[PDB]
């Protein structure tokens, strides 16, 4: 219906409110953009399910994030990626595994004071109507 539209393009807007505020915090520049084959080689074997900011916006436009909860799996999987792929005790690891839990944890903590709870359950339940 119209009124279900309206509900997923305030999702949207809203997603993308939050995913430019990440995605412009100078400690996320390394989740921006998908990894460089040349600069590493080896991520696509070892990280099965790549994601980033600018991946997440066009799928934000591709309205594949239905709910919040969606969205925040794909804002997980940057997390989980990063600290997969980057495990040891190497200061450049222990750098992006700090930047990634600060990204996941930055992301809940506005998504927690500005999402009204009453809207994503509208869209939870508009998605299991469908
Ligand atoms: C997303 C991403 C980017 C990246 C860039 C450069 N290096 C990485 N890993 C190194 C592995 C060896 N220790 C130093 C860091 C990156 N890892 C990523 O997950």
């Amino acid at each position: 219906s119209m009124q279900e539209e309206d509900t997923f393009r305030e999702l949207r807007i809203f997603l993308r409110n939050v995913t430019h505020r990440l995605a412009i915090d100078k400690r996320f520049r390394v989740f921006t953009k998908p990894v460089d084959p040349d600069e590493v080689p080896d991520y696509v074997t070892v990280i099965k399910q790549p994601m980033d900011l600018s991946s997440v916006i066009s799928k934000i436009d591709l309205h594949k994030y239905l709910t919040v909860k969606d969205y925040l799996r794909d804002i997980d999987l940057i997390c989980s990626n990063a600290l997969e792929y980057n495990p040891d005790r190497d200061p450049g690891d222990r750098l992006i595994r700090h930047r990634a839990c600060a990204l996941r944890d930055t992301a809940y903590a506005i998504i927690k004071e500005e999402l009204d709870e009453d809207f994503e359950q509208l869209c939870e339940e508009i998605q299991e109507s469908r």
